[PDB]
């Protein structure tokens, strides 16, 4: 079993509602996408998915991703792509990080893997835990009453998580617009809900410890990715209450170590092409699991080909450490593949067909920008 | 002194009232109990129990139990049962570990002990300290109100103490949940009580930090086993500001001097088969009543003889540190031996008659398992 | 794919070379080994092998090992064994602890997986590193010029490791002696060598800072498992220049982010039935290199089934960190199985055939002991 | 089982041998003993001795022993001397601290617990481990080359652990001199044999450090009560390789914890009137065990009756812990008592019920005080 060839494409992934807001001013309009297959000689095709959160999110853009993919494409042609272990230390040995190129290659590798074992992805990575995979929304920065309300639409779409973005200036009414934010969303609150504050790494210490005096007692929420550095993380965790969840700060296995070392956090938010793909997401899931860490199991952002690994990877999560899973169609407009994971019952449930369970509309995707 | 004959006993408790929850949907309908004679050259006969939480509380259960005295059992033969430290060595040196089994052999040659010195066991333990002992319930796992309602029962039956077992899951209801069984069962509160909130290691610290944030402020209540790790709880102390108590983690006399070493709570839940025995249990008395340590004296579970041995060691224990003995009379139905020790005055005394003070129901107890 | 039927076989393996000897006066003359086959409905075997140390290393014997099956065997019968992390979860719901009986459990599955996929175990868990793995004596206590000899032995047939077992009495001559046997074992060292000073738990710190100050300066030796507990483990850490590996104090997940947290070590023994399976070796793989931890990949002792599970581990381990896999042909006669791993080109190498790579010899087993 | 009455005498106990030095320029002539016995109302007696090494090794002296008696005897009045942890309590709860003076009586009480079970001491107190208890050679303050004369001497006696005193002034020869008296007193050194350098809290940091930095590489030596205070310990004990054990520190239950918390030694030296006595030695020590502490089993100073205790709580002690008992009839002149415990440098507790003494009460004098 050996990979013989590689397709790079590219398109662009509207956004589903408004302007996408994060704290400094970040707006997003819509997501160049890199959709890689890979063959084998024995005629499988596996399909990854890598989709920036632009440019400005983390140290990564789609143009980025693609000069990368020049380097790593050719670098692992003729591997066995069940060797996961191996083809990560070729990508590693060609070029350091550039997850985001990493993650769609490694992605389409276990697609495969999968397919050739005639299993779905969640049976190759531990096993379907029982029931659906509760789902999680991502709820732009707006003004105190929209954003509730973007909530509200999520809840009666059955969503049971929210993610709520902060990270007001003082120009704009600073801690106590964020303050607001938070009340207002957890306004109409029901039972089995999970809120998030995710002010990604937009905060001052300063800022942080203001919103918390502005708070109201008694609420039930986690703060996701408060500060821009470790430094910063660790002087807020010393002088707050509340879980903290990190996002943009953990990318690496050794970044989660660092948090574990520092009692940095309670909770990770693991991103697929954050994290560089299935393999470190196993990886990072097994310390986290380890450490007692809770996990939101997510990407950046993408298609339904993005979707398929986030719902297998949390379809074989203990529920117990498990805080929902991204569903990236809230997100964008996008309509590249096919797959039958509907929101009922609770959530979505990962499908029973081997592999990541997709139909990709191929005419969607465009021919490709580059092959190998 | 000779030990000559030592019987193995099997026997089955049931558990006093409905299914009795612990967190991670643990239930429990009735107790494996092991039960131990120890006889000397001397015609005297002493008496020990040891009953595992089933077989999902701690590292330990009743099959177990009986292959480790398949070594100890044999080990001990010829020993002074009076020489407590020699015979504890005897038994490390033949098997690491498995205290459960030791216990109900210490217990045995305590008991041994104290007849041939003409004395109940409180008073070969340092001497009884006057008045009744309060004692504690076990509240298990249910709704607020059904929970409440088993407070009201001990409360009337004159119980002081209360251990109210928290640790919904998400889908249960989560820390909000939890939040509300603890306000419901503090909610009739009489001056003189004391309440432990028991997760049984059972929470993620994400859900202790959601749940300590729901709590109303002004609780008089202890923390106890919130995490399943001292990693975990470590993390949790240093962002918690309510008295923690350890219970699982605190298995050995090292246990103890780790969490001395990381000042990792403010009291024990010391429970005679998981220290294992009378002499750890004094070992460890010792050194939680230097650290100023609160120390609750209960069991895992057991009839009337290992609530001998539990009441006799509270007898003894000093007043300013002790929170309750565990009346385990309350938590199963089952009558192996009988003892002269009812609550009234404020709680239970310990017997005045020599050794542990019982009458054992040799019918109850069945044909011994193994003879050695 | 489902268990159909797992029997258990016990056996005595005798030791090679003479009496084996730990820290604290352990004698070792036979291991009571415990071998487990399981079978699926398509016809296919899987083995796996677990062998206390005695009963007297950590808390785990034979005894306790068959115990625990009848609990677990029944727990696992008709799940689907490539299942890795849902029959873990199985096994911890059933019983917590009792990592021996896991891992015949464990690893019977693996062989199975691996056998259905049609892979050596090593592509199953990473994908063969090139070249063979460099494996490590088992110097057991002796006079320093006794120890010295053992070493030579194992060197003639090109063993590039030595663990080497040192703790000695006050009355046999302390620290004193241990820094003669140290400075004996590597007085013939050549060119790529590995020593370990392997006390067992067995040294008080004050023992071990003496030793210390006795050896001579510009030693290369790692000193591994040098006291009893947690808290004395951070007392010598905090004065002691050697690196510093781990043993019997890692059996858990979250032993290992215990010893990261508090920066405990720089290395681990793992050994397949202390951890638990080959599960948790993959685990504790992962959080050990983010750690850069180095890992010795190893066992209590064994049989030829013990060793493929070893080698297998070994063979899939970066180079980088591995500190080499143990022979368990080395320490024991039985011949339980055929295995083609010959000692050649540095080390040895994983077999390729499918699954562990053994030929078991049924009966040399003898009648199971228990069926399910 | 009712206490009765209760003696109290005073003792002068004459130094045996040369004069005793300890660091700070201190100096002793004979030691001010008290001692204690203690009747029941089945006619049992019990032995207990307290004896300060004077009036400047730790916060307590003879004078003020015999003060504290007279609050705390009367309070143990008509209890049951084998129910140690409440008499213990009706102590505390009539005088704080003054361990010193607990430790006379609750000896005698556990001696009675002890006759009233038929059992040497050391089997009340856990059971008889295997074979003689090694005791320590003590090497008095005083010139490098006369040190390590006396430490050959002791050897050839048998002898194997060597207690020696260190702490000179910068007058003197300053932290140089205890660098040679160190390297001298091993300089000869056999197999099986173990060295304490014992400071008796008097170095500063500077001089521990500036000694630790003169002393060659190489040596098993472990380093006793180097410091007065708690943080002066503390901070050398950041920058110190040697494994240390603390004395004088070590008083309370308490302090051992508070020892245990900061990470503060390797060791303690316990000593029978300094921790108060059997049931707090017991405590002590399992607290010790549990930290993987060493443990020097020892007293102030005494005649044969504080070394009966002494004698029978190390033969009790796990031996991998113990690091030698004292020998207190090497260090006076006085023959208070007689015991069946010869020394090969150790010494066995004898198998008699109680203490295994035949006290001498006339040689006593008269009772100071009774109750």
């Amino acid at each position: 079993l050996k990979i013989t060839r590689i397709d790079i494409h590219r398109t662009d992934l509207p956004v589903r509602g408004g302007v996408y807001r994060l704290s400094g001013g970040r707006e997003y309009h819509s997501y160049d996408a890199t959709i890689v297959s890979i063959e084998t000689d024995t005629g499988l095709t596996g399909w990854g998915e890598s989709t920036p959160f632009g440019s400005t999110y983390i140290a990564a853009h789609a143009g980025g991703t693609r000069a990368a993919l020049e380097l790593l494409a050719p670098a692992i042609l003729g591997m066995d792509p069940r060797q996961h272990d191996r083809i990560w230390d070729r990508m590693r040995d060609t070029l350091k990080g550039h997850r985001d190129a990493r993650a769609a290659l490694d992605i389409a590798c276990w697609d495969i893997a999968a397919q050739a074992a005639g299993l779905p992805l969640c049976d190759m990575t531990g096993g379907r835990v029982a029931g659906p995979v509760p789902v999680i929304s991502s709820i732009g920065g707006d003004t105190p009453e929209a954003m509730r309300a973007k909530v509200a639409r999520h809840r009666a779409q059955g969503f049971k998580g929210h993610s709520i973005k902060i990270g007001a200036s003082e120009a704009e009414g600073g801690p106590a617009l964020d303050a607001e934010r938070i009340t207002a969303c957890l306004a109409d609150r029901q039972p089995g809900e999970w809120y998030l504050a995710d002010a990604n790494n937009g905060l001052t210490v300063e800022h942080a410890l203001r919103m918390l005096s502005l708070l109201p007692p008694g609420l039930d929420i986690v703060l996701e990715a408060p500060c821009a550095s470790w430094a910063e993380t660790k002087s807020l965790r010393a002088r707050c209450a509340l879980p903290l969840l990190l996002d943009e700060l953990i990318q690496t296995e050794t970044d989660l170590i660092a948090a574990i070392r520092d009692d940095l956090c309670d909770g990770v938010g693991l991103k697929v092409s954050k994290q560089g793909g299935i393999t470190p997401m196993l990886r990072q899931r097994a310390i986290a699991a380890a450490a007692g860490m809770v996990m939101s199991v997510q990407d950046t952002v993408g298609s339904q080909i993005s979707f398929a690994a986030i719902l297998h990877l949390a379809q074989s999560t203990p529920r117990h450490l498990l805080r929902c899973a991204l569903d990236t169609r809230a997100m964008t407009t996008a309509e590249l593949a096919e797959i039958d994971a509907p929101l009922r019952d609770g959530g979505a449930s990962a499908p029973s067909d081997p592999g990541l369970g997709l139909r990709v509309n191929r005419d969607a995707l465009g021919t490709p920008v580059k092959t190998f």
